[PDB]
């Protein structure tokens, strides 16, 4: 594919730097943080359908 010859995979290498041991454990804690969207529902009451 000569992908490495085009250095097109250079962008992929940058993503690897973002990955870390903490990131792997982040998914385990993401389970409790996945309820953040539900909390946004409470804020919807503030709109009170003001925007009709």
């Amino acid at each position: 594919g000569s992908v490495e010859k085009l250095t097109a995979d250079a962008e992929l290498q940058r993503l690897k730097n973002e990955r870390h041991e903490e990131a792997e454990l982040e998914r385990l804690k993401s389970e409790a943080a996945d309820h953040d969207k539900k909390e946004a529902e409470r804020k919807a009451l503030e709109d009170k359908l003001a925007d009709y």
